[PDB]
């Protein structure tokens, strides 16, 4: 069930509903470019780069056909096939013109649809109130595409879309799968599932626009081609930090690394401009590529946005555990792990998938069947940042297949 | 399966970190009020209507009590559990301060959260670049709360919540079902499922702040206290327009009024500023109250935006039908529905369900089964708006149990 607009999910042409044969197209011409059917005048001369023709269609040519991309205000950032560059109003030598620019974004890149009835609509520029139509009426001549307020005797900017592509490499959404509870520990030799072996739970997927996903193989011109969308899945599953067989009175020390590398949050910035924040491995912070998105990519991907200032960062705590069972005990120790993984249409892998380590969020399995180990001292060796120092109230007993959560009850400020 | 951030599930009061039983507190007072504890000067005299004091908490004292309702574009509307008033920038005299005003919206209602860390955080004015505190740092003295850009003499604005309310009469949410096949009729007698019988399926369903929520019974007051939030259902059903037993070769004419009332729609438009557009029985236009939750609203209720600049209206079709089968049968003809409902926290209908007949997607029941009539002639009695005047393509079969949908091939503009 994909809760998007007809416009944002195919290519299409988009034309005057008063020319016989014309649609608009994008051209890399410079200034002092001449239109040879315009009449004399404003319209014969191209006065920006990049200027759009009202061009004669042809079929499957790339330079016609445009994706509109929704906001969350309602407004399109309108994309072609050819290179993937966006519509943008410009005002050059006083003559409001339509140009194509690479995605900033601006608000001169922001269009509405205003539909008069099922097959006619218009294209309106925010903030101006200005309608793209052919420059002077000239519908069925090769001339400027322009935008111009509404008057009497002001060019009819009816449209219509002319031909439509509908195979262009949609996405295949996966099935949200929920987290299932780690197996039991079948004997002393069972160190229970590795990372790599641990099953991923789907809590969530959206759809990213190719504009701002930094594909190192693919180029815009390609991937508005082959990957008109990626899929950004956030994904979880049970972490092992350690496992050990534990002789009975034995006690020992780990080092528990958590939360998220700091080269790794980099990459993801480059990658899609969203970071995780520092108040949750489920907290995104948007850069100004990825904003205009936001409140769709948060609903699909069933994360939050972020309040903090600071990325998600690494923490060193050393544990001190103390096996208080009469029994030798196979102990194996789980964290909550979010993943964030990144797919082209095709379903490749763009790069790594990301990967907090949520200290807050812990499980134990055990051999024999519920046995339970205390946490005896939790000391912080080192953190990247000072937004959460809060450790395990102790001592804590761990018992076999039992959650636990960080709250104000069972935790405090570490020189407390 | 809620995404909303916990400060929007929660009423909470909010505190300067520095001081040790002052919170902020709602007043009902007027410019000229004194403020007894205060050093003389700015701090001591009202200069707005409902400014906010730093009061002496109350345990279960609405007058403390916020919640935060979440915008599409990261901010909050604060809402106060006293009377439902928001928080406000405002300049007086050359003094910024919060007061509480009337949901509008306008700019000066929305705050941003700057999360300094885990449990502290400062309450933003975006536009302005001012924080919320205590007017001359008097943090544990009766006085104002301002609102003040950063500089090395400005109160420290960083705060805290001193206490939460969790039991504040969320709604339970339904859960989504599919639209069930109507069943197959069992003999002449059987007139299909009446509309008032008819199952529905909940194909959507999300939360409506209960600011701008219009309850006919409930005033502002008393909705924050027993319903913050609403719940707006999005349902379809399976909508019998006639029935009837036809001899062998028998003629029948019906009037079929389709779309919705423009009484349905004012009603809508009051209860929550939201209407159906005219480009589709999904497609909703917001007004300046509902707007800056769109995208939420939208992602929740499996609905789209419209484009149109014209509601959704009624339309009156005439259709001749034809009875070719060589028996007596019992034909039964429904029109898919889209009915909108609107709900308290404790589930009770606020009122008469908003309904959307859509005379583009029809089925048909006969006895005996796998029977079909011949719909002779379509032609448009009258109609609220020329925004969709197409009509079937006849001679058209209506056989039973098969699902027909307007597309370019089987409909035409009603002058051809």
């Amino acid at each position: 069930n994909l809760n998007l607009p007809e416009q944002s999910t195919r290519f299409q042409t988009i034309a005057s509903i008063h020319s016989n044969n014309c649609s608009f197209e994008i051209l890399n011409n410079d200034p002092g470019y001449i239109y040879g059917d315009s009449v004399d005048g404003e319209c014969r001369i191209a006065v920006a780069h990049r200027e759009l023709g009202n061009g004669l269609e042809r079929t499957g040519d790339d330079r016609f056909l445009f994706i509109f991309y929704a906001l969350d205000n309602n407004n399109f950032i309108i994309a072609n096939r050819h290179d993937g560059f966006v519509l943008q109003f410009l005002i050059a030598n006083g003559q409001g013109v339509i140009v194509s620019r690479e995605y900033q974004p601006n608000i001169h890149q922001e269009f509405t649809i205003q539909s008069i009835n099922s097959d006619t609509f218009r294209l309106h520029s925010r903030d101006t109130n200005t309608f793209a139509t052919v420059c002077w009426a000239q519908f069925n001549s090769w001339t400027k595409i322009v935008s111009r307020v509404d008057n009497p005797g002001a060019p009819n900017a009816n449209l219509k879309h002319r031909s439509l592509l509908t195979d262009i490499n949609m996405p295949q959404l996966p099935s949200l799968t929920p987290l299932q509870p780690l197996p039991r520990l079948t004997e002393l030799e069972d160190g229970g599932l590795s990372p790599a072996q641990a099953p991923r739970a789907i809590i969530g997927r959206t759809l990213i626009p190719c504009l701002f996903v930094n594909d190192p193989v693919l180029r815009l011109e390609n991937r508005i081609k082959q990957s008109p969308y990626y899929v950004l899945e956030h994904r979880q599953y049970w972490h092992r930090i350690w496992t050990d067989i534990f002789t009975a009175g034995e006690r020992r020390e780990y080092r528990e690394v958590t939360g998220i590398n700091n080269n790794a949050q980099n990459d993801m910035n480059k990658m899609i401009n969203i970071t995780i924040g520092a108040d949750g491995p489920n907290r995104l912070r948007f850069g100004n590529l990825s904003t205009p998105f936001r409140q769709q990519i948060i609903d699909n991907s069933n994360t939050l946005g972020s309040f903090a200032n600071t990325n998600y960062g690494t923490r060193t705590d050393i544990v001190n555990v103390f096996n208080s069972e009469f029994h030798q005990v196979r102990y194996a120790r789980f964290v909550k792990a979010y993943e964030y993984r990144l797919t082209r249409a095709d379903g490749s892998q763009v790069g790594t998938p990301w990967v907090v380590l949520d200290r807050k969020e812990m499980d134990l399995r055990t051999y024999p069947h519920n046995m339970a180990i205390t946490l005896e001292n939790v000391k912080i060796d080192n953190a990247d940042n000072s937004y959460d120092l809060s450790i395990w109230k102790t001592p804590l007993k761990l018992k076999d297949g039992k959650i636990i959560i960080e709250n104000h009850e069972n935790s405090k400020p570490y020189y407390n």
